[PDB]
């Protein structure tokens, strides 16, 4: 017998998008300089051709795919000029990310005791080092393949890939080929870029705030330990886990809503709820910024 | 001179041009499988590309030309496939999908009071086999075909900003209401979705449905009786549908075979027995509770 399924590249969508920037006032089609897009790490993307929506709307599309996860800021050189001669005497600049906006996905957990590897893999989607994560191939496959297809597959297809996933990463070194675990021996399998705050700073928020340029996720063995409002930079935190006993959930935050996933369970959550998340053994063990 | 960004993913083509596969109970032998046949609802066949084996038991395949959204698609894998162990298949095998998200639902806000309609027949119509047709319409207001292209890959503020652009153009239309309540019907007419009016020739509404013309897939039930949920035909295939509770719209979209109630910007889960709980008309009024349901 046969099963069919289909694997929409919506991912590659989302690291394309078709970025639109309208202005104040009518702008001279000649005067738009070469726009950049440009990342946290340096990284400049360059804009494709130029189309015009309207006498104020412009619209393009990078010319290569984008990192996925990633924070993006579109840099519009000086020298615009608006139909009345009016000059732009300083860089405008705005910005967007390459991050979904649908809501979280819950990943079954059908062993009883793979609440750790879904988790990591919950904060690992949600992180900017997705698409680096995605290209190493140290990594097994089928996590890579349960990664891309994340959000664009169906139940069905997500079980299995999760199933197979779930087989691949019991299969290394790192994580218990049965029974529980740590969320940090299933990122040590998935190669995931860990900022470890007893190298450095004192504390895990001096180490988070005193860390060097471009460092996202954090895993916070230091002391004190720290709760939801104890994270520092609120403003970036995008995922972090949190440890109720034996038991990991996912706190993954998309297009401004917070949601809380634990296995199959996406529930959404406001900010009043994570700052009652306590701090006590550790609870936020992992914390992911943008 | 300042600037306001925004980004639109290209989610909606990409759901056009997927990349189908088939897995196989048993392993294969690679040369038994030499040509695989897609077709769609209609029949007509689409071309496919080179045939990728991934492994001993899946297959891998992608249409040449974008395939239609919100649409339905059958595979046809030919007789005289063999397995490592020697059996044969002496029937054609066949297997089916829908180029349809998977994507939960979006809620859509009503800041008028009154636009539960234009909300309601909106959600209905982005669920819709019709969508592309609907989106490669001139007739259609611009804004509109811009809010139903990026209903899944806009943030929730530019979708925002697009549906007070679309509902803006949709009352300015000679179908809907300039202002106040009203009907999907009339956004209906005005999307120029296809439907098919069941008053019209058949002598109850599911009698109709079940005897209509071959790939129908939007209907407006004006005929007596009045149905409920469990009265519509073919649930198998029904997709979405309109609920009024008196003065008040919301819609029933199904995705990933998951049914989801979407109240104005109220999108919640719904078990079966949620809709067959549905009434099909109010006691007092008479009033018709669903009047327009799609299928795939």
């Amino acid at each position: 017998a046969v099963v069919a399924t289909r694997v929409p590249p919506t991912h590659a969508a989302l690291r394309r998008p078709t970025i639109e920037l309208e202005f104040d006032r009518a702008i001279e089609p000649g005067s738009v300089p070469h726009i950049v897009l440009r990342a946290d790490d340096g990284t400049s993307v360059a804009v494709g051709p130029l189309s015009w929506l309207s006498d104020r709307r412009i619209a393009f599309a990078p010319r290569k795919p984008l990192k996925s996860n990633s924070r993006y800021e579109i840099m519009v050189p000086a020298g615009i000029r608006s139909t009345t001669g009016e000059r732009s005497t300083h860089p405008l600049t705005s910005s967007f990310d390459t991050a979904p906006v649908t809501p979280p996905r819950g990943l079954p957990n059908l062993d009883g005791a793979s609440c750790f590897i879904n988790t990591a893999l919950q904060l690992a989607v949600h992180s900017s080092a997705l698409d680096d994560i995605l290209s190493n191939e140290a990594v097994p496959p089928a996590v890579r393949t349960l990664l891309e297809d994340y959000d664009a597959a169906s139940a069905d297809a997500l079980d299995a890939q999760l199933a197979a996933a779930v087989a691949a990463l019991r299969a290394t070194p790192e994580v218990p080929d049965s029974g529980p675990g740590q969320t940090l021996e299933v990122m040590q399998a998935l190669r995931m870029p860990l900022y470890d705050t007893s190298s450095a700073a004192k504390n895990n928020a001096d180490a988070i705030r005193h860390a060097p340029p471009n460092t996202k996720a954090f895993f916070l063995n230091s002391y004190p330990p720290l709760s939801y409002a104890d994270l520092p930079n609120h403003d970036r935190l995008v995922a972090f886990d949190y440890s109720t006993g034996g038991h990991y959930v996912a706190y993954v935050k998309r297009d401004g809503i917070w949601y809380r996933i634990d296995d199959a369970q996406v529930s959404a959550v406001n900010e009043q709820d994570l700052l009652a998340l306590p701090a006590f053994s550790v609870s936020i063990e992992i914390a992911i910024y943008r």
